[PDB]
């Protein structure tokens, strides 16, 4: 379909897993856009060619103003590249560092924009694991896009839920944890269940062992509390969330 002849690649919005993100731009019209270089060598080499195939597709065919548009893809020798709507707020993770924590306003927007873009992710029942604040991109206005491309129906653990690690089924409501831990995470500035070893988080998961720092308010506790339930069936649908005396009072 469409070849590395038909874009100006420019400079580098970054390094990913199995290659780089360049800014590019279409010559026949000009469009600015993202494109993401995989090399098949660590696809092959890692077990995922398989993988991301079944990401793409189901990326490829879903549209919202808060999810990443995947445009087209193509191949070469030994290199697969993506063709992707160019965010050029960067990502929520460096938002995060250059600000340390987010005001309430700006976490509750987010956390709205958000729970839109996953409300609408399960009305075609789809879901998501690596639903971390690197995979968020800002849009030219200041909205967050999903970039993390995300499965249908069948690793740092700071953002996985229980369910996933103590290996059981799980559903949509993972994305409900991912919210909790995401809500938690802007306004706290680091994952309730931060840890320096691997199988520490996992207790710290498992048991679902978080505190808050003195400035966190009764509403986001509350909200943040709701979301972050060790019983999956017991955390809220995302309409609770959407109406949430704190959401509603702080959004945009
Ligand atoms: N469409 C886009 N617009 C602007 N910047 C982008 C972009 N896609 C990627 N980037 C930048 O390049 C980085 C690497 O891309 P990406 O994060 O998608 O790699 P990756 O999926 O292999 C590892 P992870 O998903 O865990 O961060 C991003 O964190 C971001 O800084």
């Amino acid at each position: 379909q469409w070849a590395l002849e038909d874009f100006e690649i420019g400079r580098p919005l970054g390094k990913g897993k199995f290659g780089n993100v360049y800014l590019a731009r279409e010559k026949q019209s000009k469009f600015i856009l993202a494109l993401k270089v995989l090399f098949k060598a660590q696809l092959e080499k890692a077990g995922v060619e398989h993988q991301l195939r079944r990401e793409v597709e189901i990326q490829s065919h879903l549209r919202h103003p808060n999810i990443l548009r995947l445009y087209g893809y193509f191949h070469d020798a030994t290199r697969v590249y993506l063709i992707l709507e160019y965010a050029p707020l960067g990502t929520v993770y460096r938002e995060l560092q250059k600000l340390s924590k987010f005001d309430e306003q700006r976490t509750a927007t987010y956390i709205t924009e958000l729970a839109n873009a996953l409300s609408y992710c399960h009305s075609k029942r789809v879901i998501h694991r690596d639903i971390k604040p690197e995979n968020l991109l800002l849009g030219s206005a200041g909205e967050l896009k999903i970039a993390d491309f995300g499965w249908s129906v069948h690793g740092t653990l700071d953002y996985l839920p229980p369910e996933m690690i103590e290996g059981r089924m799980h559903d949509e409501k993972v994305d409900l944890w991912s919210l909790g831990v995401l809500c938690y995470e802007f306004l706290v500035g680091k994952p309730p269940f931060e840890a320096n070893t691997y199988q520490e988080t996992y207790k710290r998961i498992s048991r679902v062992e978080f505190t808050f720092p003195d400035f966190v308010t009764e509403g986001a506790r509350d909200l943040i509390s709701r979301l972050l339930k060790h019983n999956p069936s017991q955390r809220p649908m995302l309409r609770e969330v959407l109406e949430h005396p704190w959401i509603t009072a702080n959004s945009s």
